[PDB]
DNA sequence: CGATAG
DNA sequence: CTATCG
């Protein structure tokens, strides 16, 4: 129903906090009875595969394995597949009592009794600082995972945004509508030096990333383009905000 | 002054 | 080498 959802990571201390690998999935929750995704609607899966879910909700992941997505998207939204190979990685128990590690607790017991249920509990190391996160996520991306989810582990579940479960990736990658255009200084003067940009984080400059055709043929006001970026602004934006392409 | 993309 | 942002 509302679905606990996260922010991205800005610089936040997350000593004693509970990471993990962020897959690359389809977002799902049980409530008990149905797979409910991110749009509000129930999922069809072949009957069985929930058939050994627990009586009480249950967050996670719809996921097989790495660099599988457009398989499981695929997968998922039809009505005639073979769901063998997907699994729910639980991230929580929403409706559990205790700590994060005391919820999980309560979906491993069920594991323990129900061993062919399609479900997965996903692992939730302890981290010691900023510097051990970037490492965990170093060695992520080197075995082909996209990022790192980090969890407030005595934190609660709730709906909405929040700020006890952010994202971690080395290079995000967005879309935001431009709003204006900037001249460039020297060598760019009289063509484009950066453009305003606008999304859910607000307005900010997108100045690296063009080429000399673009800069000569910028995009138009009102036009939805990519940028990659990591890391954001003490202003709270993007930061190394680069273009990519239009649309 | 530093790091990045052209 | 030259520009953007950090
Ligand atoms: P990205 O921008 O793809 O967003 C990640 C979303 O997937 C959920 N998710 C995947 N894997 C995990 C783990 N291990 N823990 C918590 N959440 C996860 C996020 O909740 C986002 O909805």
């Amino acid at each position: 129903a509302d679905l606990m959802l996260a922010q991205e990571y800005k610089g936040q201390d997350i000593a004693g906090w509970a990471m993990s690998e962020k897959l690359d999935g389809v977002r799902a929750y049980w409530d008990g009875k149905h797979l409910i995704s991110r749009q509000g609607y129930a999922f069809t899966p072949p009957k069985g595969f929930t058939a050994q879910f627990p009586p009480y909700p249950l967050d996670g992941e719809l996921y097989s394995g790495r660099g599988q997505f457009e398989q499981i998207s695929a997968t998922v939204r039809s009505v005639s597949s073979d769901w063998r190979g997907i699994r729910l990685h639980v991230f929580d128990v929403p409706k559990a009592q205790g700590n994060l590690y005391q919820r999980l607790a309560v979906a491993t017991q069920w594991l323990k009794t129900h061993p062919n249920a399609p479900i997965t509990i996903i692992p939730q190391i302890k981290v010691r600082d900023r510097r051990h996160a970037m490492d965990f996520l170093k060695q992520i991306e080197a075995q082909g995972g996209e990022g790192v989810m980090l969890r407030q582990p005595e934190s609660r579940y709730s709906g909405g945004r929040s700020s006890q479960l952010l994202k971690l990736k080395s290079q995000y990658d967005d879309e935001c509508t431009v709003t204006r255009h900037y001249e460039g200084k020297g060598r760019n003067a009289g063509r484009l030096g950066a453009v305003g940009c606008k999304n859910r984080h607000g307005e900010f400059r997108i100045g690296s990333g063009f080429k000399d055709k673009d800069r000569d043929n910028p995009p138009k006001i009102g036009t939805l383009i990519t940028y990659r970026y990591r890391g954001f602004t003490r202003k709270g934006t993007p930061k190394f905000a680069t273009f990519v392409r239009v649309r």
